[PDB]
C-alpha cells in the first residue's frame, strides 16, 4: 500500500534543504494553511499566494502552493470575505494547503540571492553576513581500560557521528591516570547527552563538562559576487534590468563608476548597504530604496542599484528547480510548476 | 430581505453597539461573508468544535459568541487546535459574529443577565463609560461627536455672515454603558447563603466566598468573567460584595485583608448570556418583523470539569 | 532694513506658521547668524553641495530647503558627508533655513504646488489639524489658546468684582492646515492615463502606479514625499486615487489587495517646492517692499538615476 | 558563655541548605521584618503571615516566623493601622522577626514540589525546569618542576576544593616544555583565582583562562513524578483532593484518560503546562487556572488539575520537618511548629 | 476631641491640599494609626534617627516632615539603615506625616518661606498648576470637577422635563498651586552681592553662583529643593536669577553657556521649613483651638559638612 | 619632503595610548569638529571647550583643541549664533579641530583617576571596575608533520603574534595521531583566523575551534589608592581642597573617622559608591554629590567627598605631559600647553 506524500512529507523534505530555523524570529514560516495529514497532488510555487495565484492552483488541479512572502505575516484577526481573507477563505474552501519559505529561503545557499546572482550571470557567488550556530564541545575524563565501551555506548546511542571522538592522555588528582576523550554536540543534543554519560559513565560521580563553541553558519543575508569582466555601474544596472525584465531599473552613484565586486539582498535590503562595502562591495542590490536613504549613500559615496522589491519573483522557478531535484533524489512523481502569473502590484510607464 | 449578515450587523451594532468595546477586543463579524442570508442564529459563551457541529446539525449558518474565537492574530490555519474550528465554520459556509466587551457593558448586557439569573432588584449599570457630544452655538444645539465635521460641512455652507461665527463646545456626559451592575437582594442575608443561592440559581458546581460566612449582604456588585482589579472601586460604589469569576489566592487575601467581601461564580457563569442574548435578539427581531430562528447553543463548554 | 535673517525668518512664520510643522520635525534656522543681512535667497529641496556652491556663486547668503540639512543631532562635524555641506555653509557664511511639515501641511505649500503642477482643479487641503481657541465668558469674545495668560492677567486686573468672574471655555476647530490636498481633474481619465499625464507634467523619468489600468479618475488625493499611511483614509474622504513617493511592495500589494488605486510619482517630485516657494517669496517681499532676489535651485539633486 | 542560635545564624542555616540565590531575581526573600542580632526563641512555619498566625506565635513565645510568601512584596509605601500594615506593625511591636523562604523553596529539591509529590504518595520524583549554574575552567601553563607548589599553595587557599587537578603535558613556544594544569571555580571565585594565580606563578607575565562552563543544577521550578499505578485522570483528581484534603478540585482533559507521569508546580504554574508535556506529563497540576487557559488546554489535549494554589499550606509541616533535621544536625535545641491556622482566603460551599 | 492624627491629617489637607502633591509623590500618614491623640507636633525636613530620639525626648508622638521617609516601597524593615527609623517610630507610637511636592508648591510653602527668609517682595507663585471646573447649565453656575457625579444625582433627580436637560462644561482656571515663587529685592543689587546676601540669611556654609558677579539682579526665581529643569522657563517668567539647590556641572555649563544666571543655595536650604511649618500650623491650631505644641526640630540633618 | 603631522597622525597617536574604543557607548569621542586631512600647528588641553578656550588657541596660533567633555554630546539640532553654536561656528570659521577623549580618559591606567590620586599625593595607585575584554583561544587539530609548516604560514600572515603556539599530543578518530595546536586571538580576528585556517589547514575539512575567553581589561573607571599615613576624614578632605585649589569641599561621614584607602572617580561617580566600599574603599571621592545620595550615603555609613566635577581639570596639565612624553617618543615637534583659563561654571562665596 502505497506511501504518497503527505503535506507533513513534504514539510519534512523542505525542512531538510531550507531549514525553517534559519528564519528570522519575527518571520512567520512554514504551513500557514492547511492539514499535514492531506496528500499532495501538485505544486505551485509563487511569490506572492495571490486570488489568481489560488484560481491557478485550483485549474491545474494543485492542492499545495509554496509561496515565499507569508500570507499571513501578522496574526488575522477577521477572515471575510474580502481584502486578505478573501484569499484564506478561497484556500481552505478549495483544500488548498500553503506554505511559505520565507526568509529560510532568503538566507539559503541555493536560496533567493544566490537566484538573483546566477540570473544576473554573475560569478564566485559567496554567502555574506553568515548567521552563528551554537555547537558544544564535550569533554569527559575516563580511564584508559574504560575508554572503548564508554565510547561504543555514546556511539551506539548516536553522540559523535561517525565514532568521532579526540583522545588526550592526562592524570587527575598524578594519583589517577586518565583520558580526556572530547567530541562535538548540536547544542539541541546537550541534556541528552547528559543522560547518556552519566549513564554509561565508569565514575559513580562522572566529570564531564559543555564548551560551548560558536562557528560560522553556511545559512547568511545575501550574497557577494563578481562580474566576469569589470563594468560601469550604469551599464551594470542596464544588464540586470535587462536580464531580469525588469521595467525600470534606477541607481546611485556615478554612472561611469567602475563595479567588480556585487552584494545583492533581494526583496528590501537597505540597512545592509554600508555593512556590504565594508565586506568588499563596489555596489549594492536591493529593492523599495527610499529618497533619504539613497541621499545618504550618494553623498557617501556607496553606491545601490534598485532593482526593485518584485525582482524576487526568480524563486517561483529557482524553487521549482530545487524542489523537481529533491523529488527526483527521493523518487517522487509529483508535479511541481512555477506560477506565471505577473503579481507585481506596480505597472511603470 | 431575506435578512443578511450585513443587515443582521446592522442590527445587533444598533442594540448592542459594537464602538462600545474595548479598543483592545476584537469584535463583530469574525469570520463569514457578509452577503449570505441568514438561515438561523445559534447563541455561545465559547464557540467549541461542539457548538460549530450544533450549529450545521440545526442547520444554522450564523453563531454569535461572546468570546472572540480570533482574539489576538492567528499566525496559521492548520487541522489542528482552534484551526480546526475555524476551518470548519469556513468550509460549512458558517458565519461567526463576536458580542464581546460590547455585550459586558451594555445595559441589557452579560450583567444585567446575571443579576437577573440572581433574581436581583435595583438594577444599574456602574463604571459608566463618559460620550461625548458638542453643544452648537445665537442659536444653540447638540450633536453627536461623529457629527462635527459634517455639521461644520453644514454650518460654513448656508449662513449670513461671510465668516459665520459657530462655536463647538465639548459636552461630556456619563454614558448608558459601563462594566458591571449593581444590585441588591430583597431582604439582607449572609455572605455564605447569598453565596449558595447564586449557587444553586446558576447551576454552578462550586462556588468559593472571601469574607466571614455571617458578612450581612444588601448591595451587590456583579462583573461577569474576570472582573478582579474592580473589587476596590465597587466597594466605594457601595457595595457589600463583589462577585466575578477566576479570582486567584493573592487577590482574595489582599481583599480578605482589607474587609473587601467576593465571591467566586467561576468565568464560565458568563454562559447566562446564551438564553439571554437568545432572549434579546428574539425581541429585536420581533420588533422588525423578521420570521429567523435564534436558538441558545445547548453545549456545556466549560473546560473545567469539578469533583 | 535692510532685511536680516531675524526679519525674514518673521516674515516666512507670518506666512508658513513654524509651528505647524510636526513636532518630530527640525524647521527654522538650523545653520547661520539671525542678525546678518540677507543679500539673495536660493530655494532648494534638498540642501546638497552642489546647491551650497550654486549659492555662493550667485553670491546668495540666504537657502531655504524643504528637507532639514539637520534633522537629528548630528555628532561631529567633519570634512566628510554631510559635514562637508554643514561645514561649507558656515566658512562661507551662509545661511539655511529648513521649511519642512509647516510648508508640507501649508494651504498653499507642497501639496497645492503639486496638485497645480498637475493642472487640477477644486483643491481643498485635507487631514486637517485642529486649532485650540478660548470663548471667553455676561460678555463673550475669543482669543487664541496662547493669549489665555496676557488676557486673565489684563481680565484680573481690572473689574467691579472683588473676584471678577470669568471663564475660559476651550472651543477646538478645524485648522486650514493639513497634511496633504484633494483635487479633481475637468474629466474623468483613467488612471493610466491620469498616471501618464503627470508624468509628463513633472517631468518624471519613471512613474508606477496600483490599481487597474482602465480605473477611472476623477478625485485625487495628494500627500508628496512619503505619505504611505495615509491611502485608506484618503479613499475614506472620496478620492478615487493616492498619489505619494517612495512606495514599497507590501504597502503596494496591501492597496491592490483592497481596491485602493495609488500612484508613485516619486518622494523626488517635492522638487516643485523650489520655484513654488519661490514665487510665493517674491509676492509675499512685494507686499512688504522688499528688494531682494530669489531663485529657484536648476540643479536636479535626485540621488536616482533612471534606466 | 552561651551560643545562643540568633537571626543571623538562623538565616546562615536556612541559606545553607534552600539557597536564597536560587530565587528568581524579582522575589523578595530572606528576613524581611526584624533584626539579624536577636536570639531566636522559637520557630512558626507559615503559608502567609496573616495576623492570626502573629497573634498565634505571640501566643506561643515564638519570636520567628518563617512564611512562604513574602508579607512585603512591592515595596510598601506606607505602615498604617490597616490592611497588611496592621501585620507589620505588629510584628514589629512584638519584636517578631519574619523571614520568606519563597522561590527558592519552589525550586529547591525538598521543596514544596517534593513536599507537593510526597503528599500525593507518587514516585520516582525529579526536579524539572532545572536552572543553569555557571562555573569556569581555569586553565594554567607551567612547568614540571613549578607543578607542585604551585598546586599547594593555591589549594592552602582554598581554590580546587580538595586538591582536584587535571594535568595535560604540551609545549609552549618546542621551545619550552609545560604542564597544563585545569581546575573548576564557582563564579564569584574568578577575581581572586586571578589573584592567587599571578601570586604564585612561576612567570613574571603568567599565562592562565578562565572558560564559562555551564551546568545544570539541582535547582527547578517543579518536579516530575508518577503514580504507582497509571490512574484516570478523575480517579487522579479524587485521589489528590483526599490527600491534599481540598474543598473542592477541578480538571481538564477526558475524565477517563490514562495517567502515569505527573508535572507539580505548586501555587500559580500556568505558563509551564505546555513544556510539562512536552518534557513527558501526562497531566499538570498546579493552582490559579483561569478559563481561558484550561479552554486552551483543552483544545490542545494539554490535561491539568486545579488544587488551588491554597495546596502550597503543605510547605508549613514540611518545613517544620526539615528545619527540625537541620536543627538536630546542628544540635540546636529551638522549637519549631507549624502554624494551624487556615488562611486560605476562600471558604468553598 | 483631644485631636487625634485623623483630624490633624484633615486640617493639613485643609491648609496644603495632598492632592497638590506629585503623582509619583508619597505624602500623608506614611507611619502611624489615624486613632491615636496627638501629644505634640515637631517638624522635620529629614526624618533622621536623631530627630525621632529628639519627638521621643519632647514626648511628642507626632512628626512632620518635608521629605517622605518611605518614598519608594521598602522591600525589608530590618534594624539597620533607614529601616533603624522605621522601626523605632513604630516601636516608641509616634506618627510620621509628609508634607511633600504638596508643601512645595502651596502659597504659603517652602517657595514662599525661603523668598521671606530671604527678605523678599512681591512674592507670587509660578508655574502655576491648572484647576478643573464645570460651568453647570437656562440657569448656570459652578462646581469642582469632583461634584459632577452628585450634581448630576442631584440634578436628574428632580427636574419638569422627563429627560431635563443640562450640560457640564469644562472650565480650566489657573490654581493657586505651583512650584516656585518669583520675587523681588528692594533695590537692584549685584549677583555676587544677592548670593552672599542670602548666604548670610540662610546660614548656609558655601553657596555657589552661575554667571558674572556684576550683573543686575532684581527679579528672582526660587525652587528649592532640586530645581534645576525649571532655570529657562524661570528666566522666560522675567527672572534675573534662578535660585535652587543640588545644580550639577553640565547644568550650570549650559546655563552659564546660555546667559542664564543661577545660585545654587543647596538642596538642604529647604530646612526653613521646619519654623516656616512650624509657625503655620500654630495659626491654624489657634484659628481651631486647638492647644497642642507645636516645634521646630532644631537638629541640623544636613549631611554635608563644608571645609 | 615632509611628513608633518596631520589631524589622522595625530588621531592614531591618540589612540594607540587612550583607545577610543574603552569609551563607553553612549559617550561621543574622538575627532568631533575638524578635517583629519589638516597639519596639526599645535595643540591645547581642555577639560570644557568654551568660547575663551577657543579664543586662546586662535591667540597662541594652535588649530588642534583636545578636550575630556565633548563639545557635542546629544547631537546638535542647529549650528546658530548662539550658545553652544556659537563656540562650534567659531571653531569652524577658524579652521580649528576639536578631539574629545572622554570616558576612554576616564578609564585608562594613566587618565583622569590616576591623575586625581596623584596630585593628591597617594600611593598604591590601582585601576578598578575594570572592564573585561573578549578573546578567543583558537584550537586546531593537525598531524605532527604538517604542525610546522601550519605555524609558520599562520605566524607569517600575523597570528600568535610572536609564534606563540601551545602543542598538545592526541588520537583522532586511535585511527589518527594529531596535534592539537592552540593559540589566542583578540576578538575582531576571529574571521581571518577561519580564512587563514581552513586555507592553509591539510585537512580538506579542517577542524577548528574559537572558544570564547574574558581576561580583565587594564581598562576601568575609577581608581583605589591610599594615603601615605592614616589620618581622619575631615584631616583628608582639607589636605585634597588645598592640594588641588578647590575653593569649597563637603564631606560625609563622622569628621573623626579614620581614612586608609580612597576609591576617586573624579566627574559624577555617584552610583559606585556601594561597589567602592565592598571594593575596600574608606571614602569615596567624586563630584556632582546630591541632597539624597549623601543622605543615603550617611545613614549607610558609606563616606564619601565631594571635591566638584570641576576638578577634572586636573586632566588638562597632566593630558599636556602625557602628549609631550607620547610626541617625544616619536620625535614629533609639535607643542602642547594646558588652556590656563578657569572655565568652572561656578563662583563659589
Ligand atoms: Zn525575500
Ligand atoms: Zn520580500
Ligand atoms: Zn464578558
Ligand atoms: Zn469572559
Ligand atoms: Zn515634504
Ligand atoms: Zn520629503
Ligand atoms: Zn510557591
Ligand atoms: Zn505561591
Ligand atoms: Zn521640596
Ligand atoms: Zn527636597
Ligand atoms: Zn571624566
Ligand atoms: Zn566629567
Amino acid at each position: 500500500a502505497m506511501d504518497p506524500m503527505k503535506i507533513a512529507d513534504l514539510m519534512t523534505l523542505l525542512d531538510h534543504h531550507v531549514p525553517f530555523s534559519t528564519a528570522e524570529s519575527w518571520d512567520n514560516v512554514g504551513l500557514l494553511i492547511g492539514d499535514e495529514d492531506v496528500e499532495v497532488t501538485g505544486v505551485l510555487t509563487a511569490l506572492d499566494c495571490t486570488l489568481e495565484v489560488v484560481n491557478e492552483a485550483i485549474e491545474k488541479g494543485y492542492n499545495t502552493i509554496i509561496s515565499h512572502h507569508p500570507l499571513i505575516f501578522k496574526g488575522v484577526t477577521s477572515l471575510k470575505a474580502n481584502g486578505y481573507g478573501l484569499i484564506i477563505r478561497k484556500l481552505i474552501q478549495h483544500d488548498i494547503n500553503l506554505i511559505a519559505m520565507h526568509t529560510n529561503l532568503d538566507v539559503n545557499p541555493h536560496g533567493v540571492n544566490m537566484m538573483l546572482a546566477k540570473v544576473m550571470g554573475l560569478k564566485n557567488i559567496s554567502i555574506i553576513n553568515n548567521q552563528q550556530d551554537v555547537y558544544y564541545k564535550v569533554q569527559t575524563y575516563i580511564p584508559k581500560d574504560n575508554v572503548g565501551p564508554f565510547k561504543d555506548k555514546l556511539s551506539e546511542n548516536g553522540l559523535a557521528q561517525e565514532y568521532c571522538f579526540f583522545e588526550s592522555e592526562g592524570r587527575g588528582q598524578e594519583d589517577v591516570d586518565e583520558v580526556k576523550i572530547e567530541f562535538m554536540i548540536d547544542a539541541y543534543q546537550k541534556s541528552r547527552a547528559e543522560q547518556l554519560i552519566k549513564q554509561y559513565h565508569p565514575y559513580e560521580t562522572p566529570v564531564f563538562d559543555f564548551i560551548e563553541i560558536k562557528q560560522t553558519s553556511l545559512y547568511g543575508l545575501g550574497v557577494m559576487a563578481e562580474v566576469d569582466n569589470q563594468m560601469t555601474l550604469e551599464d551594470f544596472a542596464a544588464d540586470i534590468k535587462s536580464k531580469l525584465n525588469i521595467p525600470s531599473v534606477r541607481f546611485v552613484g556615478e554612472s561611469n563608476q567602475k563595479i567588480k565586486r556585487i552584494a545583492i539582498i533581494g526583496g528590501s535590503g537597505i540597512g545592509y548597504e554600508y555593512q556590504a562595502v565594508q565586506q568588499g562591495a563596489d555596489v549594492f542590490v536591493t529593492g523599495d530604496i527610499k529618497h533619504h536613504d539613497a541621499l545618504d549613500a550618494k553623498i557617501h559615496g556607496v553606491n545601490l542599484i534598485d532593482i526593485n522589491h518584485y525582482s524576487e519573483y526568480v524563486m517561483k522557478e529557482g524553487l521549482k528547480t530545487l524542489l523537481m531535484n529533491w523529488f527526483n533524489i527521493e523518487k517522487i512523481n509529483i508535479d511541481v510548476e512555477a506560477s506565471t502569473i505577473n503579481t507585481d502590484p506596480f505597472q511603470y510607464i
